[PDB]
């Protein structure tokens, strides 16, 4: 049946701006771009911001919780927080508990996350205190 | 330096419809559930359910193109597409993809195929002023 996540497709107002992000902060490998969107990848991860002209830059406090994470090396994490803090890349949550990551926006607004620690390392620590009325399966 | 997509977090206004849908149509390994979230899993991929109460089940005309794409096998193809044909699984595109949608609006993608043998695919006829890496 299903193997993974084949792609995932940003819409973005501004092209440029948008993949300037992506390629310069975050450094995801630029394959292909065109005049209404691009392709980078990162890994298994493969990004495609396509140009939507319906895509307002919405603010957090006008968003939904939907956002998409980022596995990022736990030696390399103070590097890449500095790397966003220190470019002035906004904050929409700080992640208390939980383990170690940080919340944030790209251009358009779209709420991405940057965290340490696969599935197993959090069911783990469920395992420990677990959430209210969680239930386990494996 | 960062590695690949660690997890997917989708909001969802209805948990109990929402967990069922992922977990009975197609092959995710529910993981584990609570009272506002739920973990759900699809071999590298890690999908998170969490309840959002902001979350209106928004058409796809008042969406954006925003998705998110599923790898699944070329032979496989026909079984999960039948699979949410029957179940009466909304579309919104068409143009090999089948593009539907969650309970909640979310847009999602069902794709056989990787970036490469699309790449490959461009390098033959390409788009509106493509430039490659
Ligand atoms: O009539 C025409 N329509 N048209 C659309 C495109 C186009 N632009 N961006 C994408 C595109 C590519 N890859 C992706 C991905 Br991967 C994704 O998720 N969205 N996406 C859009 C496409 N597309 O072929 O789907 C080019 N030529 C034409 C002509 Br000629
Ligand atoms: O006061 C409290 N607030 N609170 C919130 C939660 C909670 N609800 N959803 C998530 C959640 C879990 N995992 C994830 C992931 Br993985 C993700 O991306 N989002 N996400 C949210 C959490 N959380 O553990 O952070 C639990 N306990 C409490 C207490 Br006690
Ligand atoms: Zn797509
Ligand atoms: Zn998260």
């Amino acid at each position: 049946m299903l193997q993974g996540l084949n792609h995932l497709t940003l819409a973005v107002s501004d092209l440029a701006s948008s993949l300037a992000f992506y390629q310069q902060l975050p450094g995801m490998r630029l394959h292909a771009s065109w005049d209404s969107g691009a392709y980078l990848s990162c890994g298994a991860l493969w990004l495609c911001l396509s140009l939507d002209e319906q895509r307002r830059k919405t603010p957090p406090q006008e968003s939904d919780y939907t956002h998409y994470a980022f596995s990022v090396a736990e030696e390399e994490f103070a590097g890449v927080v500095a790397l966003l803090a220190q470019a002035g890349a906004e904050v929409w949550k700080d992640n208390r508990s939980e383990g170690a990551s940080y919340y944030f926006l790209d251009p358009d607004g779209h709420k991405l996350e940057l965290h340490v620690g696969n599935l197993a390392q959090r069911l783990a620590a469920c395992r420990e205190r677990p959430y209210k009325g969680m239930v386990f399966f494996d």
